DNA sequence: CCCGGACCTGTGACAAATTGCCCTCAGACGG
DNA sequence: GCCGTCTGAGGGCAATTTGTCACAGGTCCGG
């Protein structure tokens, strides 16, 4: 299945996507990869890589292409729009969309890489995001070890603002997202938290391959 | 000494958002 | 040149997950 390989400072970067915007960004930069900006997406091959129906494929690239609009990326800094240009569909079935020329050398570039088939059963954005930030220190054979402070997880995968109370970072982010990582992909993963006094200000994780 | 305050934790509620499902009906094409 | 079928563009749903905050109970310090 296709191997999907990104710039560590799109990995990194400071973003707000949703989980099907997400999975449309993995065939962007596939394609921008194998080769102006403009790239397309077809309804029935999105239904087949991704098992939906194609109504359901259409409603999600419908909704997702009207959500980018106002969007922004921030690279740690320096800010810019996903699009510049809105999406269109010349031919029924198939979408025509203008990728901001000026992120080209933020997609191909210190790289991070997986194979789609690895994260194509995530549903919780944060936890593609948390997949995507482990895979950057992955060894050949399949294990790694990182150490990411809590500050710079809130900025970067821009968690809401109630998630800064820490009980509730762990109940609705940190739990949920490592058991879906353990559940959803071939990773095994654990973790565990670094204090300073009271105040707890990283989180260390650990991962093998099955 | 206590006592109140500034910190920290986990849980129960409720509110808003997202999920996979389901149904309708016209577009595009082949045979 | 018409129709039968495969698509996909619309309109919705209830059941779950995600986001928010009130309240109870721990500690330590300065007064
Ligand atoms: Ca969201
Ligand atoms: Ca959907």
């Amino acid at each position: 299945s296709p191997r999907i390989v990104q710039s560590n400072d799109l990995t990194e970067a400071a973003y707000s996507l949703s989980r099907d915007q997400k999975r449309m960004l993995y065939l962007f930069v596939d394609q921008i990869r194998k080769s102006d900006g403009i790239c397309e997406i077809h309804v029935a091959k999105y239904a087949e890589i991704f098992g939906l129906t194609s109504a359901e494929a259409s409603k999600d690239i419908r909704q997702a292409l009207k959500s980018f609009a106002g969007k922004e990326v921030v690279f740690y800094y320096e800010s810019f729009p996903w699009f510049i240009k809105p999406a269109h569909s010349p031919s029924r079935g198939l979408y025509s969309v203008h990728i901001n020329p000026y992120l080209i050398p933020f997609f191909i570039g210190r790289f991070t890489q997986f194979r789609l088939s690895e994260t194509k059963e995530i549903t919780n954005p944060y936890a593609m995001r948390l997949y995507e930030s482990l895979c950057q220190y992955r060894k050949p054979d399949g294990s790694g070890i990182v150490s990411l402070k809590i500050d710079w997880i809130i900025e970067r995968y821009q968690l809401p603002q109630s998630y800064q109370r820490m009980p509730d970072f762990r109940r609705r982010f940190l739990q949920v997202c490592v058991n879906e990582i353990n559940s959803r992909t071939p990773m095994r993963l654990s973790y565990i938290e670094k204090k300073k006094g009271r105040q707890t200000t990283h989180i260390v994780f650990s991962f093998r391959d099955i």
